């Protein structure tokens, strides 16, 4: 049933089990409900005045932040960051969901929902240690339709940035969606004025992350239309993934979820990216590609 089976999915989950995540779609839900862990949040959007918050305060239930909200999208607009439980990890809000809408991974399982900004990137830190022995957290994307997210630990924290756009602004994730990425990074940092001048391209992400992090993973969409998202150089605590690659899928999307779990008082860390095609209707989707990997 599908409370035998969300009590299942849980248990696997609060063990650390990543493959309860696996070929199951995007976990995406406007939902806002506070939950137990403490983490920070900034956000570095490319308007006109350039805009820049950090906040080092928890969401409460019910109740947006203006700072993480797009009001471009539907009759009232939704939040680009927010938390939620497990009980309803995916709701009508997604397209690129189908099974988390159907089944859930109970109301102990902590949700963070990280999207891009209108033009620019959100991200979150949040401290391995903040997480409790059978409190799952889960730090989901949303679906994927050409932004980029960023995964990085270091000392004791993983960062989880989403670049991208709303609009149709061909060439801004791979170039000034990558300077507002590590704007953010660097505001979570520790630096107040972070000071990003140079070209910018996925290859300059690949090596500011190597520098300045333990180890990360991009989750990105690489195309020959636009060659500033193709990454050239590598770096040996760098790792990418294209879950789009030049029109394909022609109709799909990507995913990014991290999961943080005590396991025998041992906080471990995984991430999972993944590439899905979806019919016509978008009422099936097939998983075509898959990277995970643990921080």
């Amino acid at each position: 049933s599908i409370e035998s089976t969300s009590k299942s999915n849980f248990q696997k989950l609060s063990r650390g089990n990543i493959d309860v995540l696996k070929g199951r779609g995007s976990i995406s839900s406007t939902r806002q409900r506070a939950i137990y862990p403490y983490f920070e949040a900034a956000n570095a959007d490319e308007q006109q005045p350039l805009f820049f918050y950090i906040k080092k305060d928890r969401f409460d239930n019910h109740g947006y932040d203006q700072y993480f909200y797009d009001n471009t999208v539907g009759p009232n607009g939704i939040p680009t960051l927010n938390t939620y439980t497990g009980e309803i990890p995916s709701d009508s809000s997604s397209l690129g969901s189908t099974y988390w809408k159907k089944y859930n991974l109970t109301n102990e399982t902590s949700i963070i929902r990280v999207s891009n900004s209108a033009r620019g990137a959100n991200g979150i830190k949040i401290a391995l240690e903040e997480v409790q022995e059978g409190k799952p957290v889960i730090i989901t994307s949303g679906n994927l339709s050409g932004s980029t997210t960023i995964v990085a630990r270091k000392e004791g924290y993983i960062y989880k940035v989403h670049t991208g756009t709303t609009k149709s602004l061909a060439g801004f994730t791979s170039t000034t969606g990558v300077k507002k990425a590590v704007e953010v990074l660097e505001l979570l940092t520790k630096e107040p004025i972070p000071r990003v001048e140079g070209i910018m391209s996925n290859d300059f992400l690949v090596d500011y992350l190597s520098e300045n992090f333990e180890d990360s993973l991009i989750t990105y969409s690489s195309s020959e239309k636009k060659p500033d998202s193709q990454i050239t150089i590598i770096r040996d605590n760098v790792s990418v993934f294209p879950y789009f690659l030049d029109n394909i899928p022609e109709h799909g999307f990507g995913t990014s979820a991290t999961v943080l779990v005590r396991v025998d008082g041992n906080v471990v860390v995984r991430s999972l990216s993944e590439s899905y095609s979806l019919n016509a209707d978008a009422s099936e989707i097939s998983v075509l590609k898959v990277f995970s990997k643990k921080f």
